[PDB]
């Protein structure tokens, strides 16, 4: 019987030796549902991308009540363990709830967010019909790159 | 439209401690079909397991002619680059033909052979209903273990 499971884990600093470092997380999906292209996926995303995601979803579903995100960057300090953990929990809760909703499950944005390398610009390009590649193509190409699959 | 692609590659010698040696191969599937559980898979199998597979398939589809397997087995010398290559080619051709056939595509044995770690004893157990886990379970657990998922 159909299930979908999601973990957010493994916080890591990025561009650490630059100005403009940021923290991102790993998002792992495991499902047996027809809804997803891949039954498993791990992808890395940061809070600002979750924000984009939330608002993208909100604007295609005016009547839907999106779940909360955890606290904003302004109130986030990576040296406070409790911060980084609260953020990860919150981002898990957010996705868990989102994924319980079939209308949202039907948004290619969410799928590309979860099962592709594409950033928000390209996601928007892709679901709006303006890229050479389809949504399925992008997802498959991510799995091949990501699983170091040989051949083609 | 739906596609399915298979490669057999990366022959390797397997040296269990003893005077025990064999070659196995990597079998990689890439598909976008609803027929398969996973859209990608890489698993390692050996010639003898193919032999098992072919007889198992033959016996659940008694009206289908199965493509042949490569036939030079006694002769075969795993230190002859060309022997091992001629094999892997044959095993690719075997699977490619097999997969073009929808009756065979609906045999769980094939799926477990391609998308799980289970060996033949367990495959048989599993498709017979004698294991605690289902077929879908075994395939999903393989992908999780294999993709180092938490």
């Amino acid at each position: 019987e159909e299930f979908v499971s999601v973990w957010v884990r493994d916080p890591r600093i990025q561009k650490e030796d630059f100005w403009h470092s940021y923290i991102d997380y790993e998002i792992c999906i495991h499902t047996n549902s027809m809804c997803f292209t891949m039954k498993t996926s791990c992808v890395r995303r940061r809070y600002r991308e979750f924000v984009w995601l939330r608002q993208r979803l909100q604007s295609n579903a005016l009547l839907v009540q999106l779940p909360e995100l955890p606290s904003k960057n302004l109130f986030f300090n990576m040296n406070n363990r409790q911060h980084v953990d609260q953020r990860r929990q919150g981002l898990e809760d957010f996705l868990r709830k989102v994924l319980q909703n079939a209308l949202l499950l039907s948004d290619s944005s969410l799928h590309l967010f979860l099962q592709s390398h594409l950033n928000s610009e390209d996601i928007e390009a892709c679901v709006s019909g303006q890229t050479k590649y389809s949504v399925e193509e992008a997802i498959h190409k991510f799995a091949l790159m990501n699983r170091r699959f040989p051949e083609e």
